[PDB]
This record gives C-alpha cells, sequence and structure tokens, in this order.
C-alpha cells in the first residue's frame, strides 16, 4: 500500500507512535517519507546481505527473520514479510523497540541525515489528527 501523508500520520497516531520516546508524529512521517516514500512494500538490499522492509525500512540484521541474513537476530519476533503489510501494526510495534534501543531515531540513518533538526511538523501540516 502507498499511504497518503495525512493517512499515514493518522495510522501512526492510532498505533501510539506520536511522541513515542519523545519523537513527535512529524519525525515518524518524515522518516517514513525518506525510507519508503510511504510504500509498505518498499525493500532495499544492503551490501552486508541484510534487507530493509516496509514503511520504515526495518533491517533483517537485528529486527525480523527473512531466513537469508546469516548470524542475524529477530528481536521483533516477526517474519520481515509482516513489515510489508497494508496494516502498519507490525512496523509500528517493531519501530517502538528500535527507537528504544539507545540511539533514538538515529537508528534510521535517513532520519538523521534528512529529518533530524528540520521543521518536521511540516509533515503533519493540514492533517486532521
Ligand atoms: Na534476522
Amino acid at each position: 500500500k502507498v499511504f497518503g501523508r495525512c493517512e499515514l500520520a493518522a495510522a501512526m497516531k492510532r498505533h501510539g507512535l506520536d511522541n513515542y520516546r519523545g519523537y513527535s508524529l512529524g519525525n515518524w512521517v518524515c522518516a517514513a517519507k525518506f525510507e519508503s516514500n510511504f510504500n509498505t512494500q518498499a525493500t532495499n538490499r544492503n551490501t552486508d546481505g541484510s534487507t530493509d522492509y516496509g514503511i520504515l525500512q526495518i533491517n533483517s540484521r537485528w529486527w525480523c527473520n527473512d531466513g537469508r541474513t546469516p548470524g542475524s537476530r529477530n528481536l521483533c519476533n516477526i517474519p520481515c514479510s509482516a513489515l510489508l503489510s497494508s496494516d502498519i501494526t507490525a512496523s509500528v510495534n517493531c519501530a517502538k523497540k528500535i527507537v528504544s534501543d539507545g540511539n533514538g531515531m538515529n537508528a534510521w540513518v535517513a532520519w538523521r541525515n534528512r529529518c533530524k533538526g528540520t521543521d518536521v511538523q511540516a509533515w503533519i501540516r493540514g492533517c486532521r489528527l
């Protein structure tokens, strides 16, 4: 599924992402914009052979099982495919564990490089939330 901006903002809020670990909804929407362009089916193969899955491009090295990332963990206790669902529940639950890991949203390199320190509230501007 390709979400609308305000549509994704609403889904993330509904699943308690807004101000989760102190990160406003605009941070989450910005990260999703640059990770996936709001496409739940987005995948990206990394050089290390791990893969990134879904609206927030969660990686198989730590967070999900894809059966093809040697020596990897599955800390969200999910098949990586669950992260490609039109239903963002698995992505949001897993993102809550990731953003709790110690480095906050710096875990998403694209959030650090493209969202961090920017006017992120622009990403929920005009949305009925
Ligand atoms: Na894994």
